[PDB]
C-alpha cells in the first residue's frame, strides 16, 4: 500500500587534487524538474565528487512516471536510475 520512490545521481571527476565541488547544476536542475512536474522529497551528499542521492515522494504514479522517463534519457554528467523502496 506503502511505497517510495528514490532518485540515484553519480557524480565523479578524474581530478588529482579537490578543492571545488558542483552542487548549483544538480539543485537546480533537480528543483526545476521536480517543481515543474509535482515532485517533494529531499536532497543528500555522499562523499566529495562520488555519489549523490535524492528522496522523491509522490501520492500519484503519473509524476514519478513522467520525471523518471524524462530524466533518464542519456547520461552525460550524472548517472541517473531510478528504483522503488518499499518497508
Amino acid at each position: 500500500t506503502t511505497y517510495k520512490y528514490i532518485l540515484n545521481l553519480k557524480f565523479a571527476f578524474g581530478d588529482t587534487n579537490s578543492e571545488a565541488v558542483d552542487a548549483a547544476e544538480a539543485e537546480k536542475k533537480f528543483k526545476q524538474y521536480a517543481n515543474d512536474h509535482g515532485v517533494d522529497g529531499e536532497w543528500t551528499y555522499d562523499d566529495a565528487t562520488k555519489t549523490f542521492t535524492v528522496t522523491a515522494k509522490d501520492s500519484h504514479a503519473d509524476r514519478v512516471r513522467e520525471l523518471a522517463q524524462r530524466l533518464r534519457q542519456r547520461p552525460r554528467v550524472e548517472r541517473v536510475e531510478i528504483t522503488e523502496v518499499t518497508e
